[PDB]
């Protein structure tokens, strides 16, 4: 079934052990880095949501270990906050995780420059698309921190987020390394709550879906008709956004 399907696709389970997650994302990037000596930082936007938290502790928590276990004091977490124009979230996020450096861009003043120029070419955008404009700022705000400190950005993309490509292309979803990937919305909780982290860091989607539904579907239990079709319609949709530029050699496409 195209269920069963949408599952294998995501590397999705039925039930996971926090420890063992935990454990699993944090020697992936240990792993990485050691096999990429000449990387020195992971670069991580944090938004204080449940997301972006996971993601910062586990990078931290690689980044120590790495520290302790072969003495090179170069290694580093660099968080980094980036407001559109003007925290309470943020700021508990960023105690909980502890990073090793927090930089704070502000990018409303290039969003604006773009939008002038693209105004002087006679295009005006709508606010929907000035959303997805903002994240692809973010993007390159992170990429050019990367750039400079011989580091890779980390992404927050997991299985609750991938199936319905509720993320924008080349904004949040153009990153390097995503550790979260393969877990669903409640199961990031369960990781979280492992953690010991503050309870109210992490606790509708569209169309009347839920993170719920979306959880139940990708442990591959049954939701009703109407959900299932919702979901099953924005993955199809986004196919897109889940693999790299389209070439005369695909045909995943072709209907
Ligand atoms: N109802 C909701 O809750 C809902 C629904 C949809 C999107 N969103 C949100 O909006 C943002 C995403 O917006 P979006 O995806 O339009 O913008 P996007 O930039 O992520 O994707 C649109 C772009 O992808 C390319 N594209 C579109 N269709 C294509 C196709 N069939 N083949 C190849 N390329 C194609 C085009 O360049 C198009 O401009 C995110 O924040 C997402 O969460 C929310």
């Amino acid at each position: 079934t195209l269920q069963q399907q949408i599952i294998k696709a995501l590397g999705a389970k039925p039930q996971i052990n926090a420890e063992e997650e935990i454990r699993r994302s944090v020697d992936f990037l240990k792993s990485y880095l050691q096999t990429y000596p000449f990387i020195k930082s992971l670069v991580l936007g944090i938004s204080g949501g449940q997301d972006s938290t996971l993601a910062g502790k586990l990078c931290q928590m690689a980044i120590n270990e790495l520290r302790l276990e072969t003495g090179n004091e170069s290694l580093q977490f660099i968080a980094v906050r980036l407001p559109y124009g003007v925290e309470q979230d943020c700021q508990d996020a960023i105690a909980f995780i502890q990073p090793d450096r927090v930089l704070t861009v502000n990018i409303k003043g290039a969003v604006l420059a773009s939008e002038q120029a693209l105004r002087e070419a006679g295009i005006e955008l709508s606010d929907f698309v000035r959303g997805n404009e903002k994240a692809r700022e973010r993007m390159k705000a992170q990429y050019s921190i990367a750039g400079m400190t011989s580091g890779v950005v980390v992404g927050t993309d997991h299985a609750a987020e991938a199936i319905t490509g509720f993320f924008t292309k080349y904004g949040d979803g153009g990153t390097d390394i995503n550790p979260l990937y393969r877990l669903n919305k409640r199961q990031g909780k369960q990781l979280l709550a492992a953690l010991a982290c503050p309870e109210h860091l992490y606790k509708e989607v569209a169309l009347g879906v839920t993170y719920d539904n979306i959880d139940d579907y990708l442990e591959g239990k049954n939701v009703p008709q109407q959900v299932a079709r919702t979901i099953e319609n924005w993955y199809l949709k986004t196919e897109h956004k889940r693999r790299p530029p389209i070439t005369v050699f695909d045909d995943f496409w072709k209907k």
